[PDB]
């Protein structure tokens, strides 16, 4: 539940956002976010998910499915952000 | 407007925050932000505006007027941020 | 304003400095603690919130530092959902 606990590189959600960054759908994230094996806070993840949701129409159907699932997973932080 | 939708370089607000960065009033933003002509999210723009409203003592009369206009234009995200 | 500054003179800046050195605070921008630059209350609060998320790493006085930071940045932490 804690918004500044971590999401780890071995998790589905980390790998999802990292792959959406590979795709250019996630862009504009703080430099070094995907560097090495550093965790990402749920709050930072949610910002990346919110931006992907705004760039949603450019995703393939599989990526749209990833965004949909991420949006559920981070709904509490997304609501905090006004999304 | 979604808080993580994009503000484009043609918008008054984009150009104003870029000018405030050149002047030093907006500082401490992500590197990359004003290099070239890439979009900035409303949420990041709002963080830059909040910073300038904190730094508004540095501003000349015309810059203070710009900042006031910006705080209006991003009032929704500024309210989310607690500004 | 959550984006008003915290200076390097401040107890709070130095405490998060110390906790980052201790490894309790991580994942902050690279230029955060260098060049004697101020930190916004917003970025301070994010680091404090990681310190709370990791508070089981801290000893008694580091916990006391975390507790004091959590009070100091309570408004920003609330806005962040913490």
């Amino acid at each position: 539940a804690n918004p500044f606990s971590d999401v780890t590189p071995d998790s589905w959600a980390y790998q999802a956002v990292s792959q959406l960054a590979q795709a250019g759908i996630v862009n504009g994230y703080p430099d070094g976010t995907f560097k090495g094996q550093n965790n990402i806070t749920r709050y930072e993840m949610a910002q990346m998910v919110a931006k992907a949701m705004a760039n949603q129409d450019r995703a393939n159907a599989e990526q749209q499915a990833m965004i949909n699932r991420l949006a559920d997973e981070f709904s509490n932080e997304l609501n905090n952000l006004g999304v």
